[PDB]
């Protein structure tokens, strides 16, 4: 075995704890050349001569270069210390510590996770384990109320093309009016995008955040969109943009007024004074040379008390959780007081982070809960819409993701295919209704939390910024109601597979040729697995399963029950077909 090849760490998303007691410890090693993964250990304090706890790395799964290896270590003591044991392919034998490789057991030194804080054990929302977030651009979701309309409002027609500046109305008496139609469709969360005073129609450039935009409503109006939303069973979740601030902010204004003398001048990051006008700002902004949106100073200390006030204001509304927009670009220790004050006031307030790399760092358990799952969309992107990849890239991609994170965050990702960022999913598959659904399928049963972007579920299309801002889509026989019938049943599904909303993920199939993957979502006895048949073609597959996870199947979408004969099922998909099959536990 390539030793080389073989990571580890005690810490981060390869040794972290799910319990006061127990231990997950993950090993990495180049693929197929480890066959077996054991963890002898003990309590760090343990004398030399007692024995060893043994416990069976599963391989989790595969990467494209490497294999995954997972165990579950339990420690009474809360302290613990370990050794892998590595098996090769003919039978080579080898031991993995904290100080090498050796033969010899001893020789190898060892792994020690020093101490089970219950405080550090990764926490998060229960109601968001099993949640089903619908993302709403209020501007553009409902005019529910055309007297509070900016001027210029254009009309709400199938038909429209958005400009940069363009505005139809949307407000939040309208999202109330809507609720029958959430609620109907499943939703069990709503993530709104910045609803707080801003001159703009998207709303990032801040104006006030203690008050809702004029134009979508009133602190009453807000209220109740959360005691109708609570009602209905349906949560909410505001985009927090403590980044930056709009050149409104009064803040702002203020250092634009009182120049040198503002005693605000720290509260950003000015160059030189007097501040400035066009597009040839002296004042540090979001991305580059963007006038409306000074860059806020989270650093200072009155910066972090204020938009915490802003955080304890909107959370007396009683809002369910944030969204964290441009998160990385706002220090670690504002994040971690953040999520300290969120906690307290209200437990299962979720925290979503808007990161476009790596979160790692954000996702040990002291500041996120979870992320927008921009990797699922690449992946999802490519495989169903795109064509640009396979079966078994797309099985590559699916599991190098969902290993970099510690499972607590994994099973929160927010798997989104479309955002107000980009081009609508159903665009992307070039108006393919078929690949489309068979995203949706997947969306709706793989590992994470579903999140759709308004529109979807009825057909709507659009390009990028701000062609994906187009108003909603209401004249019923205007939109693809058999599709929506299709998100209601699979939404409906995953509420009934408990190993769907709470399993885990297992790949079953990858047959590049014939573009098939499957799945498999398990938790307790239940096992449901997924067969995506992802091409234009009918096909026949014989899929792996012994007898002992059960050897009859119910597929969820049809009603049809499939045996296996003799460890193998064989199935056959029309086009682009997906199948649900039950295992009935
Ligand atoms: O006026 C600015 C902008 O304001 C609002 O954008 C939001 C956005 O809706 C939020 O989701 C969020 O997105 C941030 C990310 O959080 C941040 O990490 C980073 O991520 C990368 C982008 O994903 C990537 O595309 C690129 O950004 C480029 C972009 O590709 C260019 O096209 C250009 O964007 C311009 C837009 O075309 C234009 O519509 C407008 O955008 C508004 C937006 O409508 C509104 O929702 O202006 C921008 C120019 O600023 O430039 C950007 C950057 O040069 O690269 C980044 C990282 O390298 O950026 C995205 C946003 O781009 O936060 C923003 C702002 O709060
Ligand atoms: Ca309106």
């Amino acid at each position: 075995m390539l030793l080389e090849a073989i990571f580890h760490e005690a810490k981060g998303s390869y040794a972290y704890p799910i319990s006061e007691t127990q231990l997950r410890v993950r090993l990495r090693a180049k693929k197929g050349d480890v066959v077996r993964c054991e963890v002898l250990y003990a309590d760090r304090y343990a004398s030399p001569e007692e024995e060893l706890a043994h416990a069976l790395a599963g391989k989790a799964g595969s990467d494209e270069r490497f294999d995954y290896f997972e165990a579950l270590l339990e420690c009474s003591t809360k302290r613990v210390k370990y050794v892998f044991l590595l098996t090769g392919p003919q039978g080579e034998a080898v031991y993995f510590g904290e100080t090498g490789f050796s033969a010899e057991r001893s020789k190898a030194g060892v792994f020690q996770y020093a101490y089970i804080h219950r405080s550090e054990v990764f926490t998060t929302p229960e109601w968001a384990k099993e949640a089903v977030i619908y993302q709403i651009f209020p501007e553009r979701f409902a005019n529910g109320d055309p007297s509070n309309d900016p001027p210029g409002t254009e009309q709400w027609a199938k038909d429209a093309r958005p400009r940069h500046d363009s505005f139809y109305g949307g407000d939040l008496k309208g999202v109330i009016d809507r609720l029958p139609y959430l609620e109907e469709l499943g939703v069990t969360a709503l993530y709104f995008t910045p609803i707080f005073a801003s001159p703009s129609h998207h709303k990032y450039d801040t104006a006030d955040y203690l008050a809702i935009d004029p134009q979508f409503g009133d602190l009453p109006t807000f209220r109740r969109l959360v005691d109708e939303a609570h009602r209905r069973g349906i949560k909410i979740i505001l985009d927090a943009v403590f980044n930056h601030a709009g050149d409104q902010f009064f803040a702002f204004r203020d250092v634009l007024q009182k120049g040198e003398q503002s005693r605000y001048k720290d509260w950003f990051f000015i160059e030189d004074f007097p501040v400035s006008k066009t597009s040839r700002t002296n004042y540090e902004t979001f991305a580059v040379q963007v006038p409306a949106m000074p860059k806020l100073r989270t650093e200072n200390p009155e910066v972090k008390e204020y938009l915490f006030d802003v955080a304890r204001f909107w959370m007396e509304q009683g809002i369910d959780g944030w969204r964290l927009n441009v998160a990385n670009e706002v220090d670690h220790a504002f994040w971690r007081e953040f999520r300290r004050l969120v906690k307290s006031l209200n437990p299962d307030a979720l925290i979503v982070g808007e990161i476009w790399h790596d979160a790692s760092g954000w996702l040990m358990g002291d500041q996120f809960d979870s992320v927008m799952n921009y990797l699922f969309r690449e992946s999802v992107i490519r495989f169903f819409a795109t064509g640009e990849i396979h079966a078994e890239r797309f099985d590559a991609e699916l599991t190098r993701a969902r290993m970099l994170y510690p499972e607590q965050a994994a099973q929160g990702l927010w798997n989104l295919l479309d955002s107000h960022n980009t081009e609508r999913f159903l665009t992307s598959c070039g108006g393919n209704e078929a690949k489309f659904r068979l995203a949706v399928l997947f969306q709706m049963t793989y590992l994470g939390t579903p999140l759709i972007y308004y529109g979807d579920e009825i057909g709507m299309a659009g390009a990028t910024d701000p062609d994906c801002r187009r108003p909603m889509i209401w004249e019923e026989k205007e939109q693809n109601r058999g599709l929506f019938e299709f998100y209601k049943e699979l939404i409906r599904l995953r509420h009934r597979l408990a190993s769907l909303t709470r399993g885990n993920v297992r790949s079953w199939h990858a047959d590049k040729q014939a573009n098939l993957y499957a799945f498999v979502r398990t938790v307790q006895d239940q096992h449901v697995g997924v067969v995506l048949n992802n091409r234009g073609e009918k096909q026949t597959v014989l899929l792996q399963v012994p007898e002992s996870g059960g050897k009859t199947w119910l597929d969820c979408l049809t009603g049809e029950e499939v045996h296996g004969k003799q460890g193998q099922l064989k199935l056959t998909l029309r086009p682009y077909q997906g199948m649900i099959l039950w295992n009935g536990r």
